[PDB]
């Protein structure tokens, strides 16, 4: 199954992922293995120091390179995209082999957590663990077996806007033990303590079963009806400037400083109702994936062009990984259910942070295609040439996957996004794209604070 911990090895037929272009070339695949190893060896998992912008910005190079290979990028496009995103990277941390070995003492493992200088140390520790006990046993030991170490790591994969679970999802999907170690290592060095508190306190509350279980889509809607949740945040988190230089920062963080400060008990009471049925996982997985497209693609405002929220779209891109968790024999139905629950509860926290935008699927559905005769194949190809850090192509590929996992359940009311709206949402995403989507690490094509009317002021009106 999983390629070597020591090397990246992709094949257009053996490792094409759950959703992809037609006719992936060996040439693109070799170029991809080249740039991935350059990225692993030369670039740190964070592209900023924490104090620079106030929160860590993440290295998306692994995710972008893989995604645009999967969508049929030529070797030249892979190189060009990778080279441009390489320019703002931090230099990789040093590996100390004595620390890698000492991390087998749980006291030492625990002492190294939350420290970015340990990123390649943890990568090697996880590569070693995979080779020692195999990946399936790593998932038990470091995620689902309910040890203090596995419960700690289960919260970390969601820290830093769920980049750990995104990385782990991609590793299982593309069958790379080397990317899986990267994933556990990314999670290990995060230190967003409020995720541990929210997910731990929410699981404890859910155990009491005080109110009935709802689909994620119903809980997105329930959050909006709540006075404390709908008012707990502000657009000000996306407009903060440093007093001295006027530079952008996230010194205040919507989740820590807004959602959990102002509406903690109210949100935990909603989160406690996302309880997933172990006997119904194919539908329950597809429903979480639909619900991510609902809250994200739904977050539109007439009379503006369709635009996608930078923070909400990590719900869609994180969501794909549960298709791999579902397909994994070594995980119990109960472990698979718990993973889904954690992901869903984070989706609610993220949604509240962005002002809980009321879905306007009517406005999304009437999106006028900039170009004629666009199907997924045409959208995928345009996503290859979109010059960001990979958010746009991951959003599009993950929505195309949700369309497929939803098709069997298109008649059920808890599936708010119906089959035709997925391609419309894909066209609306690529159509919102411009000729200069980024400047270094700054994004311009995504909205920030879609739930706040003022966020939409710099977005053109639909013609
Ligand atoms: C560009 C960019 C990358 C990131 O990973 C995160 C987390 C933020 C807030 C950003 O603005
Ligand atoms: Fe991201």
């Amino acid at each position: 199954e999983l390629a070597s911990t020591s090397e990246f090895r992709f094949d257009p037929e053996r490792t094409p992922g759950l959703r992809h272009a037609k006719n992936l070339t060996d040439e693109s695949t070799r170029e991809l293995e080249r740039v991935l190893e350059e990225n692993h060896s030369n670039h740190h998992i964070f592209t900023t120091t924490e104090d620079h912008k106030g929160v860590y910005f993440h290295n998306h190079i692994a995710h972008h390179d893989i995604t645009i290979w999967a969508l049929g990028a030529n070797p030249s496009t892979i190189r060009s995209q990778h080279d441009r995103n390489s320019l703002y990277q931090r230099q990789a941390m040093v590996i100390q082999d004595s620390v890698v070995k000492d991390m087998a003492d749980p006291a030492v493992y625990k002492r190294c957590l939350g420290r970015e200088e340990n990123f390649l140390n943890y990568c090697r520790f996880f590569e070693d663990e995979i080779n020692r006990i195999g990946y399936q046993a790593v998932l038990q030991k470091y995620l689902v077996d309910g040890s203090e170490i596995a419960d700690d790591m289960l919260c970390r994969i969601y820290m830093g806007y769920v980049h750990g679970i995104i990385h782990i999802g991609m590793a299982l999907e593309f069958k790379q033990a080397r990317l899986l170690a990267e994933g556990f290592a990314q999670a290990a060095v995060h230190h967003d303590w409020w995720y541990t508190e929210y997910l731990t306190q929410s699981e404890e509350l859910a155990r009491k079963q005080e109110e009935p279980a709802l689909p994620l889509s119903d809980l997105i809607d329930l959050a909006r009806q709540d006075d404390a949740i709908r008012n707990c945040s502000t657009l000000y988190y996306h407009l903060q400037k440093r007093k001295v230089t006027g530079e952008m920062c996230l010194d205040l963080e919507p989740a820590r400083d807004g959602v959990l400060k102002n509406a903690g008990p109210e949100l935990r009471r909603v989160a406690a109702r996302y309880r997933v049925d172990p006997n119904d996982l194919e539908r329950a997985t597809a429903e979480l994936q639909n619900a991510a497209v609902y809250l994200t693609a739904g977050a539109q405002r007439p009379p503006h062009i369709c635009a996608f929220d930078f923070f909400l779209l990590h719900s869609v891109t994180s969501s794909i990984g549960h298709t791999m968790f579902l397909a994994e024999p070594s995980l119990s139905n109960a472990q698979k259910a718990r993973l889904l629950e954690y992901t869903g509860r984070v989706f609610l926290l993220s949604y509240a942070g962005q002002g809980s935008p009321e879905p306007r699927l009517d406005w999304l559905a009437s999106h006028p295609s900039r170009l004629p005769n666009q199907g997924w194949d045409e959208v995928f190809d345009r996503a290859c040439y979109h010059e960001d850090d990979g958010h746009m192509c991951k959003l599009i590929r993950c929505m195309a996957h949700a369309e497929e996992t939803s098709r069997p359940y298109d008649h059920l009311p808890e599936f708010r996004v119906k089959q035709g709206l997925f391609l419309t949402a894909g066209i609306a995403a690529i159509d919102s794209g411009t000729d200069k989507p980024m400047d270094g690490t700054k994004h311009f094509d995504f909205i920030r604070g879609s739930g706040f009317k003022e966020a939409w002021e710099r977005f053109p009106l639909r013609t």
